[PDB]
């Protein structure tokens, strides 16, 4: 897939894309719940990934935001302070965001992929936090307000390392 990749201000990389998904990954689908960002960032990290894996995720971006907070520039344009994020993100089944892949690839030190679907399994904008080769990064599919987890099609192992 050839990229447009455009550094931004924010503090991570964008760029349009034109791609079907399933030419390149294998869509592993997530739980429909409100925790999906969570469940698919830990389907990145952990090959045996359990129900409750995602609650792993979730705990290590409330501590990556407050470790990072007053140095990422994302949290600019959110209109909270770091007590009322916290207080939203940490609520069950409360929706993950870009915001919340930003702090925990800063925690974890791996690149994250978040791939945008306008149309049935096809992407036009892909943001990149990290600077990772997409093979060796974690790759995810942003569906309206749900997240799936993308995996290389000729891969055996479904999380990266
Ligand atoms: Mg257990």
């Amino acid at each position: 897939v050839n990229f447009d990749w455009h550094l931004l201000l924010n503090g991570y990389y964008y760029s349009p894309v034109d791609l079907e998904v399933e030419d390149i990954f294998e869509i592993v689908n997530q739980p429909m719940d409100g925790n999906c960002l969570y469940h698919s960032l830990a389907c990145g990290m952990i090959e045996e990934q359990q129900p409750d894996s995602y609650k792993l995720i979730k705990e290590q971006v409330r501590e990556a935001a407050g470790l990072f907070w007053d140095t990422t520039e994302e949290t600019k344009t959110t209109g909270e302070d770091l007590n009322g994020y916290l207080a939203r993100i940490m609520k069950p089944n409360e929706w993950g965001s870009s915001l919340e892949v930003n702090f925990f690839s800063q925690k974890a030190k791996v690149t994250v992929y978040i791939w945008h679907e306008d149309a049935s399994k096809h992407c036009d904008y892909v943001v990149r936090y990290g600077e990772d080769p997409m093979l060796e990064s974690i790759n995810i599919m942003h569906r309206r307000n749900h997240y799936d987890y993308l995996k290389p099609r000729g891969n055996q192992r479904t999380a990266v390392v």
